[PDB]
C-alpha cells in the first residue's frame, strides 16, 4: 500500500523547497487514489485528478510524487493545460491518474458605486472561474482538485542539485561569491519575472568577462565577485 | 434494435440522478420513449416511376426535437446525459457560441456530427441514432454587416435538425456519410430576459405604481407558460423555433434541494467521503449550513463538490493517525469559526 | 412514353393538400425534362440547318415556412426516374475558402446516379435556401456564392472528384431552387403601391394581412428578385417562378386528416404500437387548427399542440389497463383531461 | 487558304441576331489567327537579323446580361480549324490554395487537341466570367491573386502543364478570349467623361445643344455610354494594369432593343418558339403565335431587365396551361392571339 | 574576350529605344559578370580578393521595356539563363512549384552541366507580386521572399535530377528581378513629406510655374519613381532582408509621344512593319502618312498601358479594312490624319 | 590544446569590424565546447539582430577555425514529417557528411541553424510551429536515425541566428508605458539600446515556441553598424568592399583613387538606406557606373573620386595616357 500522505509531504520536502501548501493538498490527493486499488485488491468513488495551477518546479512536484512517472506537454501521467481537444482527452481522463499544469490570468471573482460604512487570487478558485477561462464544463467536471502553486526567494539560493566553480576548477582556477550579496544575483531573476529557469542565462552573463580573461595567459588565482551584479569584478593574482 | 424501457421506467433512473425537476423528467422520459419507439416502427416500386401507381404505403413517423428553458446550474445537461445513459445512445454536447457561418473563423456547423461519431465509436449505424445536445442556443439568437454566428448559424442548422446528409472524416481526405434524420437534437438555454417578454405578451404589470410567496419561483412560474409566439420576439428564427417543438421549462433550485443534492443522488458529494475507512458526521446544519453558503457564494451545485473538499483537507492529512476514529463536521465548523471534531 | 403531367400532378395531390399551381407548375416541368432528354440526346462548316436543340428552364420555388416547399421536393424525387441530388446553398462558398465547393452538388449526384456518369447528366438538382446567398472583403459566402453557380445553371464541363476527377456536363441537368425570400413581398408591395413624389403636371397635380401576402407575393417578377439582392446574371437562368401560399386553417384542418403520412395518423400509429385508440373528434379538429395559426409556424404547429395534449395519455398509457384515449374540444381548450377508457 | 472573315461572318449571323461589330471583330481575329499561325510556324551581336514576327491580340467582349456574349463563344468555336478551350474564371484561385490551378485551363486546352502538344500551341481560350475576377486586409486568393497569375498565359510563357507528369507547353500563339458584363462600368464612364460634377466648372464645354418607353431610355444610356469604354475605365472597375495592357481589342455588345427581341423569337437558328412548337409536335399538337402576339411578347420581355432570357420567362408562364392540358385532351392546336398574351383569354384550343 | 559594354549596349540599341540607363546598367553588369567568374572562378595570408555580386532590380512602368530588355538580353548572353516568374512559386511543403524550380530550370538550359550552370544568369519577373500583404501564413507572397534569401546570396542547393538530386551552388549565379510596383509613387511621394499638413518653413522648389493633362501625369510619376530608395520598397511589402541584396536599382521611365512615333517605325519587330506584313498576305499594301503616326501616338499615349497600347489603336483603326480587303480587288489601304482622327473612312486604291 | 578565447577573438578581428561582445560570446563558448568535450551543461546561442549586422558572417568566418565538425543549415527548408520538403533530421545529416560519415566525431559537430526567426509561429503549420518542435528534439538530446547510423545530438552545440525583425517593437510595448499627466542616427541608436534588453518572454511573443527559447539559454544582439563602422567596413577587412572594385577595375588597367573625404561621404549615404553593410555595395555600383561603362577598352588610365563625386556635384574625374 502507498504510504501515508504526512510521510510523502516529507519525501516531496526532501526536493521541493517551497510550496508546502500545495505539497499538502497534493498529498492528500494521490494518497485518495492508490488506497481505492488497494481497496479493490454508495457508489465507489469517482475517480481524483489534479490541476497545478510560470517556470514553477510543478513537473519536478508530480516527479518527486514518484510508477511509471509519465509526462508530457502540449501508474500515473502528466500533461499541459482546442475545445475539440479538450473533448478528446475528456474521453480518456474517464484508465491512470493524471495531472494537468498550467497557469492563467484573471480567475478572481471581480465593488460599491457609492458612499457606504496571488493568494487572494488562486486560493479562491472557483469552477465557475475555470470556464470563465474557457475550459470545457465537463472537463473542469473532471478536474476536481485545484491547487495553486507559490510565487517563487531564499528558495532560489537555497536549491541544490555557482555550482560553475567546476568549469574554473578545470582552468585552474578558483571561484567564488559574497553569499551576503548573491541574494541580489537572485533577485535579478524576480524582477526579470524569468522564474528559477533565468539562474542559467544570469550566470552566463555576469561570468563572461572572466571566462574570456582566466582561461589562459592569466593569472591562475580565485576570481571574486561582491555587489558586482550591482563596480567590476575583482580577482587575486598569482 | 431494442425496445425502449417505458417513460415511467425512465423516470424512475432520472429520479436516482435528478432532483425535484418532476415536470422536466416527466415530459423527457415521454419524449425520448416516443422518439427511439418510432424510429423502431419506420425501420427498414421503391423509387421511380412505379411509385405513381402505389395504391398504399407504410406511415412514415417524424421526429420531434427538444428545447430545455432554464437557469444556469438547474440540471439541463446534466439530464441529457443520464437521458443518453439510460439508453446506450451516443451523446454530444455543442457550444453554439463557438460556431460561426460557413467561411469565416469560428467552428462549423457540421463538427458536431464528427464528435458523435467518435462518441459512437465509428459504429455509423449507432452515432444515427444518437443524441445531440445543442448547448447555449440562446446565445446564437438574432441581434436587433453579415450576422455570422447570431441568425448566420440558426439559418445554417435548419437542414441539420431536419434530415440531411453530412460528411464526416474518418478515423484515420476519405469521408463517411452521416445521415442525421435520425438523430434527436436537445437544444437548451437560459433564456435570460424571456420572463420580461412572456409578461409582457401575458397583460402582467412590473412597473409603475401597484405592481403586485418565494424570491424567484415567480420566475419559474412565468416560464412554465412560454410559447413560440415570443421564442420568436426574444430572437429565434421561426424556421428555426418550429423544429423544435417540445418545450421544458427548469426550475431553479432551492437550499432546500441543494441540501437534498449533497445526500440523495447516486453521485452525491458527501456519500463519497462518507464512504472513507475509519470515518464522517456531518450535522444536519451542516448540511443547511454548506447549501447557504454555496447560494451566498452563488455558486450552484457544482460548487458543493469544491467546498466540502475545502473543509475536509485537513482531516484527510491527519486521518491515517489511529486514533482518529471518527471525524466530525458541525455547523460552527462550516462557517470557519471552529476546528473539526477529531475524536 | 413518360408520364402525363396530369398523372404525376395525381401523385403529388397525396401529399401536398394546397398548392395546386405548384404541383401543376412541377408536373409540367418534370414531363418537359423527359422529352428534352430524349431529343437532346441520341470544323468548316455549311448547312441549310441543323436539329433543334431543347434548352431547359430552371425553376424557383417561393413561399413562407411550413408551407410544402421542401415536401414538393421530397415527395417529386420518389416517383423520377432520373438520378436526383438534394442539397443546401447555406454550405457552400466561392472557391479558396473554408466550406463546400460549389461542384459538390453534382459530386453528391453522380454518387445518387452510382458513378453512371451518363445517367448523372440527365439528373435533376434541388437547391434548398436559395434565399441566404443573397447579396448584401468579398461576400464569400452570398454574392460569391450566386456568381460561381452561374455555369452550372446554364451548363458546362465540370469536374467531379468521386470514389483523379470525372467530367460532368451540366447541360441537361435541371435545377429546382427554393427559398422563403422574407420580406420580399414588401419589396413587391413598393413596387406597385409608390407614385409619384412631388405636384406632378398641369393635369392632376395636387389575418387579412396574410391574405395579403400571399396576394401580393402572386405578382413577383424578376425585378423583385434583383431587389432583394439576386444578381441579374443568376435571376435571368431560373426563368419559372413559382409562389406557394400560406395554409389556412381550412387546410389546416384538412392537412391533420386528410393527406398521408397525416399528423394525427401519425399518432394514432404511437397508440397502436401500445394497443390503444385515440380518437380525436371533428370539433377538436377545428381547434387544434386554430391554436396552430399562432404558432406562426405553418404547419409545424399542428405537432407542437399535439405533442402538448397527448403528454399524459402518453405517459399514462404504456403498460397500462387503458384500451382508448378520447380528446374532445375541451381537452383542446385545456379545460378538461382527456377521457380514459379502461378494459 | 483559311476562310475569309465575310464567310466566317455568315455563319455567326445565322445564330446571333445583330452585334454586327463583335461579329466582325471575332471573324478578322479568326482569319488573323491563321495567318499568325502559317508565318509564325550561341551569341552574336554583329551581321546578323531576324525577320518580322507576328504578334497576337487578345480579345475582350463586354456587355450587358443575355445579349450574346456566351452565344458568340459558342458558336464560333464551332467554326474552329484549331483546339479550343471555353472555361470559368470564378473556378481558379492563386497558387498553394484549393481549387483549379490556372494552368488548368492550358491542360482542358491540350486534352482538347487529344496531347498533340505542337497543336495545342495553336489553340484559341476562351475566358468567360472575367469579370469577376476584379480587384476589391488578406490576399485576394481568387480575384486580383488570379489577375495577375493570367499574366504569364496573356503574353508568350511556357507552361509545365502536367499530364516527370508535366508536358511544356510554350503558350505565345495561343489566343485568349475574355468575356464579362462588368456590371456597374457605365456607372465609370460617365463619371469619366465630366458627366457628373460639383461647382461651377466654368472653363467646361458649354453643352447648350438644340436640346441634345422608360426602360426604352435607360437600354439606350447604357448602350451609349459603353460605347466610349476605354483602358482607363477598366482599371477603373478593378482590373490590373498590366492586365488590360494585353487585351488589345474591347468589344461592347449592345443591349437587345425590342425590335431585335421579336426577331430571336422567330428568326435564328434554334429560336425559342421553334422550340415551343417542337415540344407541342411531339404531343401531335400544333402551336399559333401571330405576329401581334410576337410584338408583345417582346415588349414584356424587355420589362424583365434580363435580356433574351426574359423571352423564355413568358413563353414559360403563358403556355402552363395548355402543356399541362393538351397531352392526351385531342387538342389539334392550340392558338395565342395578342388577347392572350395580355391576360385577357385562356389560349384557344382546337379540337380534333 | 568579353565583350565590351558599348557592344552589349549596341545590341539592345537595335530592340529597345529610349531606355539608355537601363541599357548601361545591364550591358555593365554582364561585363562584370564574364570579368568576374573570369576571375572568382591563426592568420592566412596570399589569399585573392574574391568578387561578390551585385543583383539588379528593374522597376518601370507597364509596357516599358522591361521584359523586352530582358528577352534580349538573353540572346547576348554566352552563359546559361532561365527566364522564370515568381508567382508559380509557394514555399516549401505547400502545392505548387519550389523555390528550387528556378535553379532546375537553370540547369536545364545547361544540359546539366553543372559547372556551366553554377554561373548562369536567372531572370525573375513578377517580382512585385510576391510582396507581401499590409500575421499571415503568405504560402505565396513573405514565404516566397524568405525562400529567395538563400539564393540570391550563395547557398548550396539540392535540385532534382532530370532521371535523384545533384548539388549546385549560387554563389555565382547572378539574378535579376523586375516588376511593375504599382503604387509605389504614392509611397515614394508620401515619404518626401508630399502629403504633409499644416505649415513648415523648408520648402525646396518654387512648383508650378509652368503652362496634355495626361503627359503631367507621366511626367510625376517619372519624376518620383527616378527617386526610388530601399525606404520604398520596405514600405511597399518587400522584406528588408530581400531589398538588401538586390543591391542595383534601375528605374525604366514611361514613354513620351515622341518616343511612341519611333517604337512605330524605328526598332527590329516594330509595330507598323508587322501589320503591313499583314496586308502583304492579302498582297495588299498598307500605307500611314508620317502625320498620322503623331496622331496614333498621342490615342496610345492616353490609354495608360504604355507601348503595348499603340496595337489597341492600330486593332480599332484597320477592322474596317481587314475584313474589307482579304478577298477583294482593292490593292492599297491609305490612312492619314484625318482617318485616324476618325473624321474619315480609310482610302481604298482599287485595281 | 583548446585555442584560448583571446586567440579566436584575434581572429574574428580579421573579417568582422563592429561586434566586440558578440565575439567575445562566441570566443568564450567555442572555448568552453572544447573544453567540454572531455571529462564531460551547453548552453545553445541564438544571434539577434539588424540586417547586414554580420550574423551570417561571424558563423561564416568561425566555422573557417573551427576543427570539430560542422553544419550551415536555413530552416526555411525544414518541414513538418511526412509533408513535401526537407526533413529536420536532415540539418544532422549535413552534419554527418561533414567529417566524412565518423559518427565518433560528429557527435562533436557544432550547427549553424540561420534564419529560426522565419520558422516562428502565426496566431496545421507545415513550417512555422510544427518545425520548432522537431528541433526540441535536437537540442535536447536524442539518438537520431541519420542514412543507417544513430548520432546522439547530446553534445552537438546549436548556434542560431535571426533578424527578427519587428522584435524591438514587442519589446517596447513591453519595456515602456504611456504615461499622460503632470508628473537616421536617432533612430538607429533607439533600436540598438532597446533590442539590447531582450527576454526571452519578448521571444515568445514573436512565435517562438515556450520550450524552444528554453533551449536557447544565452541570447546575443548584434548591435547597428554606425557610419564609424561603416567607413572602416570599406577600407579595412579582408575582402574590403572597394579594394573589390580597384580589383574589377585594374584588370582593365585603370588605377581607382577615392579620397579620404568621399569614403566619409559613403559612409553617410549608406547609413541613410538602412540596409547593413550591404548598402556600401548599392552606392558604389550607383556611383561607379559612368566610369565602369566608359573605361573598358579605351585609354583612360585613372578614374578619381572625391566628395564633389559622391555628392552629385561633379562628374567622375578621368585621366587618360
Ligand atoms: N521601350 C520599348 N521599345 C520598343 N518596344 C517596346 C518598348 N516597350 C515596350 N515595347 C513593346 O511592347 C511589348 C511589351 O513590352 P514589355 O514586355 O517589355 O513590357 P513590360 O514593361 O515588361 O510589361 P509588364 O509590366 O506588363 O510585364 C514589346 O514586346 C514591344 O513590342
Ligand atoms: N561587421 C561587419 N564587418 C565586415 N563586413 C561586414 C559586416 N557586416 C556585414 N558585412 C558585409 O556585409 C555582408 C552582409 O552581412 P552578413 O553576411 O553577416 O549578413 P547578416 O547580417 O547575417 O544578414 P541577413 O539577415 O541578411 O542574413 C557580409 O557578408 C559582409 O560582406
Ligand atoms: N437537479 C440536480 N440534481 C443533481 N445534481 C445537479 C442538479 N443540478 C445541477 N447538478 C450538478 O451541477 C452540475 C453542472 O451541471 P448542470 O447544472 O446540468 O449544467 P447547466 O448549468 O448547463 O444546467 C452537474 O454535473 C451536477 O453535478
Ligand atoms: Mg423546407
Ligand atoms: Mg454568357
Ligand atoms: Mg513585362
Ligand atoms: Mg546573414
Amino acid at each position: 500500500p502507498p504510504p501515508p500522505p504526512k510521510k510523502i509531504y516529507n519525501y516531496l520536502d526532501k526536493y521541493v523547497v517551497g510550496q508546502s501548501f500545495a505539497k499538502k493538498v497534493l498529498s492528500v490527493a494521490v494518497y485518495n487514489h492508490y488506497k481505492r486499488i488497494y481497496n479493490n485488491i454508495d457508489i465507489k468513488l469517482e475517480k481524483s485528478n489534479i490541476l497545478l495551477l510560470t517556470g514553477s518546479g510543478k513537473t519536478l512536484l508530480a516527479q518527486t510524487l514518484a510508477v511509471p512517472f509519465a509526462i508530457c506537454d502540449c501508474g500515473i501521467v502528466f500533461l499541459d493545460q482546442g475545445e475539440g481537444v479538450q473533448q478528446g482527452l475528456l474521453k480518456l481522463l474517464e484508465n491512470i491518474l493524471f495531472v494537468a499544469s498550467g497557469a492563467f490570468n484573471g480567475l478572481d471573482r471581480i465593488k460599491y458605486l457609492g458612499f457606504g460604512t496571488k493568494d487572494r487570487l488562486l486560493r479562491h478558485v472557483e469552477a465557475r472561474d475555470l470556464i470563465e477561462f474557457g475550459m470545457i464544463p465537463e472537463f473542469v467536471g473532471r478536474l476536481p482538485v485545484v491547487v495553486p502553486l507559490h510565487s517563487l526567494k531564499t528558495l532560489v539560493q537555497i536549491l541544490t542539485e555557482p555550482q560553475y566553480q567546476a568549469l574554473f576548477s578545470m582552468d585552474k582556477c578558483e571561484l567564488n561569491v559574497t553569499e551576503d550579496a548573491l541574494k541580489a544575483i537572485a533577485r535579478l531573476a524576480l524582477e526579470r519575472k524569468t522564474g528559477a529557469r533565468g539562474l542559467r542565462s544570469i550566470m552566463e552573463k555576469l561570468l563572461l568577462e572572466p571566462m574570456f580573461e582566466v582561461p589562459n595567459s592569466d593569472i591562475v588565482c580565485v576570481e571574486v565577485d561582491k555587489e558586482v551584479v550591482e563596480k567590476e569584478p575583482g580577482y587575486i593574482r598569482a
